[PDB]
Parts: C-alpha cells; structure tokens; sequence
C-alpha cells in the first residue's frame, strides 16, 4: 500500500518530590521523595518502586526493549527534560538503553521541561522554556534540519507556536490531534503533509487520530481491531490509486505501554499486522523528509505553504470531550471553563459531581507567583548591575546546564560556571546561581498535572504547592537577608498559598457563571477543597505550603503559621490520581506516605 | 457487516422552453421548445431528442430499467415535479414505468417543484412550493409516516427547513452533505441517526459523502475502487463489535446513471460488489424504521433529540469547495459571494477568469420580479373581494392542480374548476385562474440552475427571463385592461431584464470587493455578459427579454423595443452548458435553436 504508518509516544513523570532541600543553587537540586510503595505487572513480572516516578523508571526499560524490536525510524518518542534526567539519576543504565534509541533507532521529538500547559504561562516564562527545550535536546537534533516538538496535552495558540517556532532555527513539525483542525474538515486535511503559518515561520503539523490511539492505549479493540480501523479504516482509495504516500498519524504517553501486561506484546502484533497489509511503518519527520526529497510522490503542493492549514487556539489532544460544542478540542479540562459559552463546568468524581472552580484560582495564582518570582530574579540581578533582561533571558536558558548537569556531561557539553555566568558576568555568581535556582523551582511547580484531575487533592498538586514554597521562601529570605521591605511582598504571596480557599472571594468568582448554575457557588467552591485524607482537615494546597513552611520559614513567621494552624496535620498524605489505579499500591485509600 | 449502505438519486430538467404560448390559465401551459439535436450514449444503443430534455425524458427509461434491477427498497429516488411532469406529456410510457418503481420498488424522496435556491426565495414563495411539494407527492407518500425530502443543490437554512417541516404532518428526513454538518466534526457524527431542530419541530439527517459520491458519478474510480472506499473506507470498527447497524448514505444526480454509456453497468456492479461483503442495501427511511422498532440495536439515545447534530446555514451538496475557508460548503457557487469574507469571486470559463459578480444581480433582480408579481396577484384578488392573505395561499397552493393537471388526473386527485377555486370562491375564475398562471410562470421563472453554472449565457439563463417576461407582460396587460398606472409599475420590471447590464450602476455592485481585486470592476462585469453566439450581440438576458417582448408586448411598446434594439439578433441561440458537453450535439459549439417550420 501508498498509507504510511506512526506512532508517537510521549514520556513524562512528575516526580515524586515532597521536600526540596537546601542548596546553594551551584548543583542540581536534592530532594526527599514520596515512600508510597507501588508495583506494575508487566507480561509476567511485577515490577516494583518504592513510589509511582520509580516503578515507572523500571518500566520503562520492558519499554525500550519492545521499541528496541521495532524497525528503525518507525516511531517518535519525546522524554520531558526532568524525567530523562531523573532516569540518569536513579537508573544510569536504562538512561544510556534509552538515549541510545533516540539517537539511533526511534525519531526523536523536542518537548517542554517542567511539561506545563504553555499557553497558561506568561510569555516570559514560555520563552525560556521553549530554548530549554532545544537545548536539552542538542545531542539529539545538532544536526537535523526538521524536528518534532511536543507541547504538553498539545495545548496550542498562535501566540505560543510562535515563541517555540522563533526558540529555534530548524523547521518545526507540531505533533497534535485532528480535533485541533480548522479551516479545513479532517477528511479533507487528513494524512497529508500539512503546514501551518506561525507568523513569520511556518511549521508542519500532524494531527493523531484520538478514537485509533485510545483504543490501543485503553484496551478497548484487539489487534485484529487496531489493525482494521487502520488498514482499512484509514485507506484512501485515490491515493493508492495515485501512488501517492499518506501517514496515518496516531499518539498516546509512552506509559500506555505498560497500562496492562499485554500493553507491549499488543503493540508489537498491531505493528506486525500493519506491515502484512504492505503499510510501512515511517516517523513524522522521515516522513516528511522522504516527501520534500520527493522519493515520495506528492499532491500538487504538498508540504508547501499551499497546504498551510489552521489550528484552534487553545485546542489539546484530550480535554472533556464529552462537553465540547464544536466537534474540537479546547482547554477547559484545565482551567475548568469552556469557553464558547464562557461558563464553569463540573465532573463526576466518587459519585459526586465537583465544581472545576478551584483549577481557575489555580491556574490564576500561579500565574502571579510565578510574575512574583521572575520579578523577583530581576530586580536582584539588577543590584547587581545587570540591567538587560536579554542578557538575564540568556543566563536563565543557559542555567539548564546546572539544573540538568549530568545530562550535558554526558555528552560532553558545557556545564561550567563561565558558560553559565557569561552574559550577566558582573553579578556575584553566589547570589546569581541561587536566583537561577529559584526561578526553575518556580518553572518545576508548574506541572499541567495537578489539574488533568478532576479533584484537586492529589500527590501531583502537593508537589507543585510544595516546589512553589521552597522558591517563594528562598526568595524572601533572599530580601530578609538584604534588609528589604521586598520580603513582605513576597510573604504575602506565600500567603496565598495558606489561605488558598479565599481566593474564591479575592478573585470574585461569584461573578462567573456555572454550566449547570452551580458550579460558582460558595458551597461549590468549599466542597471541591475538602480534603481526601484521613489525617489531614486542611486542603492539599495549605497542606504542602504548612508542610514545607515548618521546615524552612523563619521561627517569628513559623510561629503565626503555628497559631493559626493545626500543624500536626501538615504531613504529604493526599488523595489518589484516577489514573493511577491500575497500580498495585500498598495503600489504595489514598495516596500515602511512610515514616 | 452491521454496515448498512443506500444512494440517493436526484432527477431533474429544467426543460427546454424557449416561448410559452398564450393561454387563459384554465389550462396547463403550452409552449414552444428549443430545436437543438442532441443525442446520449447508453451502452451501445444511442439516445436521440430534439434537444436535450427530450432526449435525457427517453434516458430515463433505460435508468427505470436498471433501477428495477436493484433489490426492492435499496435506493431513494426524487423526481423534481415539472420534470416528472415533461415525461408524463412526451412520454407517458415511461411516467408510468417510474411511478411504478416509484410506488413499489425505491423509495420515494419529495422535493420542490422548478428546483429553486430555497433559502434565496421569499418565505412566501418558499410556503406555496413547500405545500405543492407535498401535495404533488400525494400518490407516493399518503400513508408514509416518515418521508425523506430533498432540498434543491441541499442549500438550507433554519428557517427554509421550518417552512418545510411546518407543510406537513410526517416526519422528515433532510437529504444533505456531511460537509454542511457543525458543532460535531465529521468522523464523530459519521452514519449515525442524528436529529436536527428545525424550531417547532425536529427532522432526520442524513449527510452523503461527497467524494465517493463524485467518484462514481463522475468516473474517477472503477467498481473495485468504490466497493474497496465504501467496505473498507467507511468501516466503523466498533460498530462492527458492538452489533451496532450504521448507513453510509451516498447521493448523486440520477442522470449521472447516464453520464458516460458504463454508469448503469458500474452502478449495478458496485452494488453487487457490496452485497457480496456483507453490506444489506436499505434505503434511509427503512433504516430509519429498523433503529426506531429495535430491530437494529442503537447508540444510546441514536434517532432521538438526543442525538441532534447542527447544520451550517446556507451550504449545499455541491459548492465550490476548493474556495472554502472553514472547510464546509455555502451557497458562493449560486450568489457569486464567499460569505465568510464577504467578496465577489471569480471562476474559470474557456481558459479566462470571469467574476461571479452577475449572479448577485440576477438573483437579487429575481428577489424583485418575485414579488412584483405576488404582489400584483395579491393587489388585483383584492379587487374581486378577497383580502384573506391564508384563502390566496390556499388558492396559489391548489392552482397547481391546473398547472400539473395530468399529473394529479391520473392519480384521480380532484383538478376541477370548483376544487381550486374554493378557497376564493367570490372571485372571477377568469381573472383568479390568469393570475395563478401568472404566479405559477413566475416560479417556473426560479430555476436555480443558471446560478449553477461559471458562464451567464445559457439555454437555461434564456429560459429562465424568457419564462419571467411571459409572466410580467401579461400582469402588465391586466393592469392596462383596468385602465392603471399600475401597468408602468410592471414595465418598470420588465425593462430592468431588458436593461439588465445597467443595473451594475443601479444596484451600486462597484461597492463590493472582488476576491482577487478585479471582479467588480465596471470592465469585469461587461466582460461577463458579452453574448456567446455570433448571431446576438446582445447579453443572453436582454436576448430573451426581447425574443418574448417582440411577440408579446402591445404595439405601442413592440415599437419601442424595435427602435432602441435589433430585433433580428434576439434568437434563443446561447452558450453551452458546460456541464452537457458529454451529449453528442448536432451543433456542439454553442447550444442553437433552428427555427424553419
């Protein structure tokens, strides 16, 4: 057959940090984790964690070798920056299994460290980010004109493909789901290489077909089933009569593989079935290599700017489907509002239906926290006679060379202090190498993770309020320890942290309106914070703040936090993530942690 | 296979009518017709008529034939009224094999008689043909409770469909294109039992696949390429599992059967082809019974308003789409706009760029006579005592059992004097039945397939003015038998056809903005009506105008029009329709009219 065949898988695991220690800001962060002891059954070994982030690293090695027996140049595979890095750190071997394939024998695609929801992000914060990117990947792409890229949950505007688009100097193939499309119907635009203007570059984009790539991520069609909907399904008659190459284009997170023990094995028969249709099996990027070097025949115009087609600003590869009013994708899954009709949506959790309000506030107050800690970084460095916040941009970027040290070194890449300190050389690199530190604590708490759920109590949430702590904290000890009134500014971002639950009445969320009518109600708001614990009444949001506060607030501060909190039930104890059920946890009443 | 699968075909000709004669409207109407030799290849047997209608009438038999090949109940058939009616006057043979297979063996879709853009008519216009509709489709759909129904090129609004389903009391089942469908992509709504809200009421939908569509009716692929697009292509693998029965719905033109001499063959071969992979051929509105009873199973809450889906106002099966900006169709191909961005397009003819620019005039002038001519029906009932607007839309509905008389007669349906005169009872037959005529030449007038087309000067476009100057002439001439000024009102009308390329100015067309830049030029717009015939230098608009007005109109205004213009060139000779450059034609360089007898 003409039908071309991919999969792309996406790794990412938020980690299991629920103390970030001391440091000087000069190393890669030290960190205690999560004790909540879990196993996954792979065929026919459990394997085994002390947490969820290290059961997964194991798995991923049963992982690599599935990937290892597939052809070269097959599929796509992005590994977030963080998780790459923590698989050097806790298993070195599977990091050199792992980096060998993507160097040699799967296409491998640029993401996000830190895997946000780009576009809730300031653009500040997304342009260090999107350089991050392309750096951490270097050894991957040096020499590789075109390359894939992998935003979190696909979440996309025009505004933010643009700042990853201009990030770098290659061409850019957007990896997303067909329900993003528009300007076009998805039969119309579907399996050809399509381009999309990103004002001032264009970049190629691929959109996966959702109902295909769940059905094999979730086991709900065998392989007989996978192999139809795709051989026959997909077929488009003209173009086989045409001789004409087209790529069906499907993607799911690389942890879909070891979702149940036969997750590998299925997989491996999908794309054995392929092949015997005479479907080969091509990633993205080959793919549109081979096209453009015209070894495959083309439509008139194809992988031109004639077959530039449009995406909807804010469309993801899987938000709630089932309350979408155009047939597309959107964001409400994340800030919990769809935005056609501008109203608040609910979900059902444990039998009740809960307000999506608090991801809102979430979303809202991270965004100042974060403005906080960039402000912060800036007006320091700028006693330091650094004044250009290009210069401060670069030093920020080039700071992954600390944060991700032995991944560089690795490949013989610069880690050094002079690098790092090149483009802000005046400032005591003491002071310079703390606020970098501090700025990608803030960049580490921003995980998209915490609200993919529909209840906010969960271990992802803690870690991110916990992250977020550390750096609000550091930061104001940083101004205490100048004798600046600017400690307090920052203390009373911390603050609103502890006192998470008034920001219903600070952010005049009864001004909004719920789906239902509801969902923006006092009571709404208050059950939705209710903590999941046992041994905990707080929300998970003053939970972790009072949790790391007690550790690293100074004892006058410390002591308020005391008198106002019940300390005792500051402790990492959260609900459980849906997703996760399918582990074997010690404790599945809740997502625990051990003395 | 739990795939279902069905095609609709759609019949209609706008005929070939060039001079309708004088008549006192107790009649239906008579006329003169092209004389154009034209013939179609059907297999190896070749189809000859005086002119394309005639010919395409004596096609239809070889299509009946084939049709009653297939498995009773497999396919859906429209057949436009006046085109059924043309076949019941010319050959009444063929009328009977089709209203046979029409009764039994397919089933019966209604549309609207003359086959108007129905949302580019007034909504009372769009009231009486949406009644007749029905009514004509009486014999087929009496005790069908469920009736499909085909709009015209599909173009659809809200409120055309509310007209629609308010002139009946069955359910409907609206024939249309995925490519209409919104707020559902394509793929999610795909072969379902959906549902869409027509306001007071809800009908069916269902969407044909364009592109499989076109590549049979077109010729693009052989029967193992369409079987392979339709069993493989359209498998809804989970359906297949969960037991689950879903129709793929496909619809061409039923003269696409006759577009090259192997359709009926490949037709035939393609059906078979299905069949023997498991696929059952059922028609939609037996598809539509069987999820209804549970005798197939359904999606949870699939042929209910739960499952409504929407539909894009304005678009149609058959747009330009390759100028689509939101991936869907509009009605661009009929108003020469691209609505989205408002500006005049451009297609080509005869390898040069010619802007769009003159539908828009000729649609909107139509906007125009339309109602000239209602109101002058409704103006002159009122002098014969009837003010009751409900009792002349009954009138106007039942006039058109005068108009089709045969068509009901030999369905034994009541045509007489008395029936259609009951509503208006105290008005004077001889004046009411005229003014029917008058109503009813006026709808005749509407045929959008002018519209259709890249290039103004058709046989149709001919038809079409030749067809509405009957009509404002003799409204003209009552006005000026009552001794009124009202009679100018209708001159007025008719000298905007006559006049029709000033009316650039007139309508301010040089406001608008040409998709490319040029397309609304004072340049573009006459290039666009230069005549296609070597014998008229005159616009195929005035030419019709003139070719009735110099038979038709008092002598006063006869030597008006003999003094401004040269009678001689107002012949019905036009371009050709691009789209019959399959037939083989006596004269294949443009569409002729030879005029010795």
């Amino acid at each position: 057959m003409y039908m071309k065949f991919t999969y792309h898988f996406h790794a990412y695991q938020p980690g299991d940090i629920i103390y970030v220690h001391d440091g000087s800001g000069w190393d890669p962060i030290k960190y205690s984790e999560r004790l909540s002891p879990v196993a996954l059954e792979i065929r026919e070994e459990e394997v085994k964690g002390r947490n969820w982030t290290r059961a997964m690293i194991k798995a991923y090695e049963y992982v690599d070798e599935t990937l290892r027996m597939l052809d070269e140049g097959a599929v796509s595979v992005d590994f977030e920056p963080f998780t790459l890095y923590m698989v050097l750190k806790y298993k070195p071997k599977i990091y050199g299994e792992i980096v060998e394939t993507l160097e040699t024998h799967v296409e491998p695609t640029v993401t996000v460290p830190f895997h946000p929801i780009m576009p809730h992000l300031s653009h500040f914060e997304q342009e260090i980010l999107s350089k991050v990117s392309f750096d951490f990947y270097l050894p991957f792409i040096a020499r590789k004109p075109i390359v894939s890229f992998w935003l979190p949950e696909n979440v996309i505007t025009k505004d933010t493909a643009k700042i990853v688009t201009s990030a770098t100097d290659k061409d850019v193939v957007f990896l997303l789901d067909e329900r993003q499309f528009i300007g076009v119907n998805i039969p119309q635009a579907r399996f050809s290489c399509n381009k999309y203007l990103c004002d001032g570059k264009s970049a190629f984009v691929f959109g996966r077909i959702h109902y295909i790539s769940d059905a094999f991520a979730f086991n709900t069609l065998d392989v007989e089933g996978l192999t139809r909907a795709v051989a026959e399904g997909c077929v488009d008659v003209f173009k086989e009569k045409e001789g004409i190459e087209y790529l069906v284009f499907l993607s799911s997170d690389l942890e879909s593989l070891v979702a149940n023990p036969k997750q590998l094995d299925r997989f491996l028969g999908w794309i054995d079935g392929l092949k015997k249709r005479g479907i080969e099996i091509i990633n993205v990027a080959e793919f549109i290599r081979k096209k453009v070097s015209n070894e495959y025949k083309s439509l008139p115009g194809e992988c031109s700017e004639s077959f530039r087609i449009n995406v909807k600003d804010y469309s993801s590869w899987s938000d709630y489907f089932d309350l979408s009013v155009d047939g597309r994708t959107s964001d409400m899954r994340w800030t919990g509002i769809r935005r056609e009709d501008n109203v608040v949506i609910h979900r059902w959790y444990k039998e009740r239906k809960v307000s999506q309000l608090w991801k809102f506030a979430f979303m809202k107050l991270f965004r100042e926290l974060n403005r906080a800690v960039r402000f912060g970084v800036i007006d320091m460095l700028r006693t330091q006679g650094v004044s250009d916040i290009e210069k401060i941009k670069e030093f920020l970027v080039r700071y992954s060379r600390v944060f991700f040290r032995e991944h560089y070194e690795y490949f013989e890449l610069d880690t050094s202090v002079d690098y790092v300190m090149e483009p802000i050389h005046e400032a005591d690199p003491s002071l310079a190498l703390k606020l970098g530190r501090i700025y990608y604590l803030m960049l580490l708490a921003n995980h998209s993770c915490p609200r993919f759920w529909e209840n906010i109590d969960t271990r992802v949430t803690f870690g991110n309020v916990a992250t977020i702590s550390k750096a609000l904290i550091e930061l104001m000890e940083l101004y205490m320890e100048e004798n600046e009134e600017r400690a307090n500014y920052i203390f009373l971002e911390y603050m609103k942290l502890l006192a998470f639950p008034q920001l219903y009445y600070d952010y005049d969320l009864f001004r909004m309106k719920g789906l239902e009518g509801w969902e923006t109600t006092e009571k709404a708001w208050f059950e939705s914070l209710r903590s999941e614990v046992p041994n905990s009444k707080y929300n998970v949001v003053t939970r972790a703040a009072l949790y790391v506060g007690k550790r690293d607030l100074p004892p006058d501060m410390r002591s308020v936090i005391d008198t106002l909190y019940d300390l005792e039930e500051a402790v990492p104890d959260t609900g459980h993530i849906p997703g996760e059920m399918h582990g074997k946890w010690e404790n599945k009443e809740w997502c625990e942690h051990k003395g």
